[PDB]
C-alpha cells in the first residue's frame, strides 16, 4: 500500500529525516559562529534560497526558450528569459551586443562548455598559472606530465606566470609564450590573483597571435556588476562567470558571448552565441536546473540594486583595510596590497607554510586556505562573505588582530617543536592559548547578523 | 551610499524581494498540479527533498572528497556526504566492501561524462544504445551528415547499435557483430525511452568476448532499481552512472558506482575505479560540490529504502502496464507491444500522425506527453507513469488517462480529416474548438481530485 | 692522408667489398634457380636498374619542379617532369583531368601521405579486412584492440569484410558499415582479392555517406595499365600505387588525384593537388630519391608498350592456369576461380595450415606465402615474376605440378607425425622425397631466361 | 601479339631502352663535375655504394626483420642485412650490449617519424631546434599564421627552441626554461644548419630535469661522428636518429639507434626501445625494406670505418675551416663567428643582400649554395664542405672556392648597385654578363681539375 502524498511528500524535513535535519542545523550554526575568510565564499539571501528549494527542480526543460523539446514550458521560458535579462543589465550590457547562456550547472562546467563551444580537441590554451593564482579550469599540468583538468586532458594548455619578483602579471612575458606556442584561447581572470587585470594589454596580445580572448570573472563577478572594478567586457569576446561568489547568487556559472557585427579590423559578424548555446546543449548538458536560474534571477534582480553597489565598495575597502593591517603588523602581501576582494599573504619571510597557518586558524573558527605565492608558502583571505554579514573596516581591522594572534601562536609552536609538520601538530593537542582565541573568535562571530535563514530560530 | 541591513537584503521573504520571480513561481506550481504530467523522466520530489536542497549548504565551499578536502570548516558537509553515499549503498543493496559511489555530479549528463573521463583516454571508442533506438544523448550521438553532437561523440569515438527494426527489442546478436569488428572500451547500457528490461548478463558477455567495460547508465530506472522491480545491473556491469531527480524521486544531481575489491578471474588483482572516478569528478571535471543537492540527495536516498517506495515503485509499473493494455485495447500499437518498466512507446504512425501533431494537442489539454522516435519527423510519443503515480494514481486513474489521450488522438485525426496533413494546415484547427476547451477541462477536472508533494494546494497564491 | 677518389670512389664493388658482392651474387642465383609466387614481387629490367644505380642519388632536390628550395636542378626537374607524364600516359589518363606525384618512397609512404593530404588526425576510415584480403595500410588493430597499422595509429579506422561463404566483397554489409561508422575516407583495392573490384559500387556507396573513395592499386597496376582489369580511374578520387609488383619497375610509390572541373552533383574544381603535393614535401617526406624517379620513367615507358599489353595479358592467363589445374586436381580456390594475376589457394579442406605448406615449398626454392581466408588457411600464389621470366600456360600447368607434389608430402607427413607444428617439423629433417622435389624444381627452374642481368656472367 | 623476349626488355642495357632518361643523367654526371657543389647535404657516393645500389636487391620482399620474415627466400638478403646492422654499430664504436640499430628507414624523414611513433603517442609534445636558428622540419614547425606544416607538429604537439638572438649559439638556459614550462616527452637536438657543436651531456641535464627522453638526429655530421671528430651523442642520448647520404657518404637510407640492456639509476629496469622501434618501422610505417639500399648502406658503413674515411672526416672540417676564415678575412660575417663542423652559415644582411640574390647568382656560376635563416626573406646562405672534399679538394682549393664566392658576392652588389634592391631589378643584371660569364668559366675550369667518385669521367657522353 503506498505512503499516503502527505506522509512523505508534504512532512516538513525535520520529521522525515532529522540526521540530516541535524546536520543542517549544525551547518547552519557553524556559519555564523565563525569568521569565514575563503575568498570564494558567501553568504547569499533568503529569497534566492526560497527559489534554489522550490518546486522548480520537477520540471525538464531541455533546449531553451522558444526552442524547447516538449512542452509545459510556458513558465519556465519567462524564468529563463526574465534571468537572461537581467544577467545583461547587471553588466551594463547592450543586448544587440551581448548574450548570454545561464544554462551551466556551475563554474568549472561553464567553462568547459565554452571551451568545447569556440575550440575543436587538442586546441592550444593559455591561463594563468595555477602557482601564480590561476584556476584548475584554465589548465593544469604537473611536473610529472600528468594532465590533471580537463582542459589539459582534451585540449593542449600552456600557463602564463606572474613576475617572479612583483608578483603582477608578466605581460612581456605573456606575449612572448603566446607567440612561441600560438594558443587559440588565451584565458584571463583568476582565483587568488589580488590586482586587477589589464585586459586591453591582454586584447593586443591576442590580436598578435590570432587568440580568442575568454574572461573568468568568477572571483570578482560582483565587483564588476558594481563597476568598481575593469570591466573584461569591453576587450574579451567571451566572459564566463560563477555566480555564488562576490555575485552573492546560487551556485551556477554563466557564459556572456558578443553579438551583432565585429569591430572593423571584412563586414562580418560575431558567430558565437549558436554555438555556445549548442555546446551547453545539447552537447554537454541535460536539462537545465530550474530552481537554480530562478534563484539566479532573483541574486541577478538583487546584484543591480544601490544596495549592492554599496556591498561592492565596502568589499574592497574592508580587504584593504585588512590589508593594510597586516602590514602595519610587518607581514607581507603579495602585490603589497590589493585592489579587489582579497589579500594574498606571503608567510615564507616568517618561515611558515600555508598549511601550518591554516590548521591552526581553522581550530579557532576561522576559514582561510593555503595557496601558491610566485608547500604553499602563503594564505588566500577574501571580503566578501563577512562583508555580506555587514562588517565594516574597523571589523576586519579585528579580523585582522585575530589572524595575526593566529600566526604568534603559530610561531611560538613552531618555535617549540619544529619546522616539520610532525612537529607542528605536537603544539596543537589542548592549546590553551589556541582555546582562549577561539573563543574570542565566537564571541565576535556572534555580534552580527546573517542572512539566509533566521538566527532567532535556529535549532542552536 | 550605504549597505543595506541584513534584515532587508538578506532575510526578507522571496515574495517581497522579487514579485516577478515569485509570481511566475507560483503559476507554474498551478501548472504541475492542474494538468497531467507524464514525461517519463519527471517526477515530484518530496517537501524534505526541497527543503535541503533549499538551505544553507549552498554556502559551503568543499572541494575535494570527505577526509581529503582543500580547506577546513567540513566537519558537518563531510558527515551530510557520508551519510549519503552509505545511503546510496544501501538503496541499492550493494556491500560496501565490492561497490563505492560518488555522489557529486552535478547531474546526469555530467556524472556520464565523468565516468568516461576516469576510464578512458580521448578518441576511445564507445558503444551505447542509438538515439533512435530509444539511447541518451550523452551515450553517443552523430548525424547521418557526420556532425558531432553528442559532447562523448566529440571528445571520444561512438558508435550506436540499435533495436530490431521489426520486434523493437535490442538486437543482441547484432550488438555481439558490432562490438567486434568495432572493439570498444566501454559497452553502455541503459535507456531513455526503451520499454523493455535489459539483459545484462548477455551485456557482460559481450563486453567479456571483445574486451570492453560495461556501465550501466540506470537513470531512468533508478527508482525500479532501488525496489527490486527490474534486473539489477549491479550484478554486472563494472560501473553504473545514474540520475537521481526521475523514478528515483530525488533532487536534480546524479551519482556514479564503481566495483571495488577483488575481481572473480590477473592473479588476484583488484578493481582500480575508486580513485580515477573521483579524480575524473575533482579535481579534472567539476569545482566545488553542490551541497544543498547532496544534503537533498541524502533524503531522498532514505525516503527510497522506505516500505512505501517499494509500492511506489511496484505501482508505476502496474500503472504503466494498465495504460498500455488500455491503450492497446482501443487498438493502439505499442513499440514492442508493452512495457516491463515505467513507460510506454507508442507507436503513432500506423494512424498516420506524427508525434509532433500529438504532443502539440496533448499540450494544449494541459497533458504532457513528449514527441519520440520508433525503431524506423518522430513517429511516437513517450509517456511515462512515476510522476502522476507519485500523486497517488492507481489503475482505475490510469485508465481514465488513457480514455483522456484516446480523446485527444481522436481530435487529432479529426483535425488532419478536416484540414490537411501539413502542420500549417494541421494548426488551423486547434485556435477556439470547443471540443478541446471540455478536454481541457475534464483534463483539469481529474487533476484536482489528487494531492500533491512537495508543496502545499492549501497555500497556493493561484486556486 | 686522403685515399685517392680512384682507390676509394671508383673501385667496383667486387673489390671494395667482397662480402656483400659474393652475398649478392649468392641471391643472384636464388632469383633465377628458385620459383617465385610471392605475388607482389617481379623482376625488373636491366635499364630500370642501370637508372637506379646511377648518379641521380647524389642530388638533393626538396620541392617538386619549378618550386625547388634551391637551384641545380635542370635535369632532375625533366627527369621528375618526364616521369610523371609517363604516369599519365600510361595509364590513359587526361592531364586536364588527372595529376600525379611520384616522389612517395615506396607503396606505403604513398597511402599514408594521401591519407594527411585529405584527412585530419582521427577521421574516420574504411578499408578491405587484412584477413578478407586487404593490406595493413588501409587500417589494422587486433582483437585486443592493439592499433597496428600507422593508419589505425592516427586515424580510425574499421574494416569491410568479403562474403563469409563465396569470398566476395560483401557490397551490402560494406553499404551497411559505411552508413552506421560514417568514414570520411573509403579505400579499396587489396593484397590477396583475387577477382575485379565493382568501382561503380563504391563510389555509389562513397556518394551515399559523403565519403571520398581511394583505390590502392599496388597489386594490379601493371593489369590496369594495359587496361586488363577495371580501371579505378573512372570511380576513384585518389589512386595510390606502387610501382614494383605487377607493374614491374623499382620500389616506389604514385599518388594519383583529380584534376579538374567536378562532375555535376556548385560549379566547383576538385582541391586535391596542393594538398596532396604539400603533404608529401614539406610535411611528409624530405628530399626525393631520384635515382627510384629515373628508374619509375624508365619503367613507365616501358610498360606503356605493345609488348608489355601482352605481358599483362600472359599473367591473368597463366594465373587462371595454374588455377584450373589446381582445381582439376580437386583443389579450393578461393571464389572458384581468379580474374587478377593471383590465386588464393584455401586449405582447410584438406586439414592444412598456410604455415605447413609455406615451410615444406620454401623447402624447395617455391616461394609461396601464407595467407587468410574469409593459423591462416590457405596460400597466396602470383603469376608476375615467373611471368617475366617468360613461362607461358604450359609451364604454369607445370608449377601446378609441383605445388601439387609438395602439398601431397605436406599430407604424407602431416599424416605420419601430426597435425601440430612440433610434429610437422619432425618429417622436414633429411627428407629424401623433398630433395627430389628440390631438385625437379631446380633443375626446371634453369630453362628460363632472366631479366635484369646476365646469367651468363654470374659469379655462381 | 606476343610477349617481348627477356633480352630484348629485360637485359638491353639504358641506353638502348630509354635514350631520354639515359641523355639526361648522362648531362646531369656532367653538371655534378663541372661546377662547385656546395650544399652542405650533398655528397658523392663510391662507385660500390652504386653497384649495390642498382642491383638485383630490388626483387626481395623482406618484410618483416631478419630471422623474423613474413615468408621465405630471405636466405642472404637476412645476412645483408645483419651484416649492415653490425657495421652500422662498429662505424659508431657501438657496445653491441647497450646499442641496437634497425637500418629499414626508406630516408631520414621516414627514420625520424618512425622514432616518434615509437616512444610517443599522438599529440605527445616534442621539443626541436627551431627552424630559423638552424632545425629541420621533422623536429616540428608550424608558421606565425598557425598552420602546420611538418607532420610532426600535425601528428604530434611540438614547440620549438632557438639560438642566442646576438651571438647564434643554442640558448641553453632558454632551452630548459622552455622544456619546464612545456614539459616535453621528447626532447630533439642536431639540425640543419648549426654551425657548432652540440652539449649533449647539457641536453642530457634538461631532459633529466623535465623527464624527456633525448634523441639526437645526427644527419648532418654522421661522418664526423663515425670518425669521432664531433662529440658523440651517443654518451648521453637514448635514442639517435640518421640520415647515411650526407657526411657519411652513403646511399639515400636512414637508420634509427636505440640504447639497450641496463640503466644507471626504477629497479634493475632496463630499455625497452628495441621492440617498439623496430614495430614501428615495420609494421606499422613501412612495409617491405628496399634490400638495394641496404646492400650499398651496408657497402658505404665497411667503407665509413677505413682508415681514409677518418682522414676524410678531418679534411672536410678543415676545409670548412679554411673557407670561413678565408671569407672572414675579406670582411664577411658568420654566424658565430666559425665552424666546428662541416659547414659555415653566412650572414649576407650586413651586405644589404638576401640569401636569394646570392644563391641565384651562384647557381648561374655553377656553384650550387642554398638560402638559408639566421638568427634573426633569408638573409644568409649554408656553404657545406662534404660534397666537394670527396673530389680531393683540401685548404688550398677551399680558399680558391672562396675566391670564387667572394667574386660571385661582389658581382651581386655591382649588379643591387646598378639596378637596385627590387628582385625585378636585379634579374635586369644578370643576362649577357660577360663578368659572370668569366667566373662561370674559372669554375668549370677549376672545377675539372679534381677527379670524381661514381662514375668514370673518361666514360662519360658529355666531355
Ligand atoms: C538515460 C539518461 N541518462 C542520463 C540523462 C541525463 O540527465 P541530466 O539531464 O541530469 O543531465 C538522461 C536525461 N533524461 C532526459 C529524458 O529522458 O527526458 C537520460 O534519459
Ligand atoms: C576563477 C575561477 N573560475 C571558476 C571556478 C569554478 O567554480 P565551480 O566550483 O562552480 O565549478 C573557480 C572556483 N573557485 C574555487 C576557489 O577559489 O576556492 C574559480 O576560482
Ligand atoms: C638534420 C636533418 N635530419 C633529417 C633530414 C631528412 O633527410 P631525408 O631527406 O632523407 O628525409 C635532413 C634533410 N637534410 C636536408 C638539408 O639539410 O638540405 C636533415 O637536414
Ligand atoms: C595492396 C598494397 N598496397 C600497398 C602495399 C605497400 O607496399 P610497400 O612495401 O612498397 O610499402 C602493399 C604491399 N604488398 C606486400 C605483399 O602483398 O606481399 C600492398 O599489397
Amino acid at each position: 500500500h503506498m505512503d499516503p502524498v502527505s506522509v512523505w511528500g508534504n512532512t516538513p524535513l525535520a520529521t522525515v529525516d532529522p540526521e540530516i535535519h541535524d546536520l543542517i542545523e549544525k551547518e547552519k550554526r557553524r556559519q555564523c559562529r565563525g569568521i569565514e575568510l575563503i575568498a570564494s565564499e558567501n553568504f547569499t539571501s533568503f529569497a534566492v534560497i526560497e527559489a534554489l528549494g522550490s518546486a522548480l527542480t520537477n520540471k525538464y526543460s531541455e533546449g531553451m526558450p522558444g526552442n524547447r523539446y516538449y512542452g509545459g514550458n510556458e513558465y519556465i521560458d519567462q524564468i529563463e528569459n526574465l534571468c537572461r535579462s537581467r544577467a545583461l543589465q547587471a553588466f551594463h550590457l547592450d543586448a544587440q551586443s551581448w548574450g548570454v547562456n545561464v544554462q551551466p550547472y556551475s563554474g568549472s562546467p561553464a567553462n568547459f562548455a565554452a571551451y568545447t563551444a569556440v575550440l575543436n580537441p587538442h586546441d592550444r590554451i593559455m591561463g594563468l598559472d595555477l602557482r601564480s593564482g590561476g584556476h584548475l579550469t584554465h589548465g593544469y599540468y604537473t611536473s610529472g606530465g600528468k594532465k590533471i583538468s580537463a582542459t589539459s586532458i582534451y585540449f593542449e594548455s600552456l600557463p602564463y606566470k606572474v613576475n617572479s619578483t612583483t608578483g603582477y602579471i608578466d605581460y612581456d612575458r605573456l606575449e612572448e609564450k603566446a607567440l612561441d606556442f600560438r594558443p587559440k584561447l588565451i584565458i584571463c581572470g583568476g582565483s587568488a590573483y589580488p590586482r586587477d587585470w589589464d585586459y586591453k594589454r591582454f586584447r593586443e596580445v591576442a590580436d598578435k597571435c590570432g587568440a580568442l580572448l575568454l574572461c573568468d570573472m568568477a572571483h570578482t563577478s560582483g565587483l564588476v556588476a558594481a563597476q568598481e572594478v575593469n570591466s573584461p567586457f569591453e576587450y574579451c569576446d567571451i566572459v564566463t562567470t560563477t555566480t555564488h561568489k562576490s555575485l552573492r547568487g546560487p551556485r551556477a556559472g554563466m557564459i556572456f558571448y558578443r553579438k551583432g557585427p565585429k569591430p572593423p579590423k571584412e563586414n562580418a559578424v560575431y558567430d558565437f552565441e549558436d554555438k555556445i548555446n549548442f555546446a551547453v546543449f545539447p552537447s554537454l548538458q541535460g536539462g537545465p536546473h530550474n530552481h537554480q536560474i530562478g534563484a539566479l534571477a532573483v541574486a541577478l534582480k538583487q546584484a543591480a540594486s544601490p544596495g549592492f553597489k554599496a556591498y561592492a565598495k565596502q568589499v574592497k575597502a574592508n580587504a584593504v583595510a585588512l590589508g593594510k593591517y597586516l602590514m602595519g603588523k610587518g607581514y607581507s602581501l603579495v602585490t603589497g596590497g590589493t585592489e579587489n576582494h582579497l589579500v594574498l599573504w606571503d608567510l615564507r619571510p616568517l618561515g611558515l607554510t600555508g598549511n601550518k597557518v591554516e590548521k591552526l586558524c581553522d581550530l579557532c573558527n576561522i576559514t582561510v586556505n593555503k595557496n601558491a605565492v610566485f608547500a604553499p608558502g602563503g594564505v588566500r583571505i577574501g571580503a566578501p562573505a563577512m562583508t555580506s554579514r555587514g562588517l565594516v573596516e574597523k571589523d576586519f581591522e579585528q579580523i585582522g588582530e585575530f589572524l595575526h594572534r593566529a600566526v604568534t601562536l603559530t610561531l611560538e609552536i613552531q618555535k617549540e617543536h619544529g619546522k616539520l609538520l610532525k612537529d607542528f601538530n605536537k603544539g596543537l593537542v589542548n592549546n590553551k592559548a589556541i582555546e582562549d582565541l577561539k573563543a574570542d573568535v565566537e564571541k565576535f562571530s556572534a555580534l552580527f547578523d546573517m542572512p539566509g535563514f533566521l538566527v532567532s530560530e535556529m535549532k542552536y
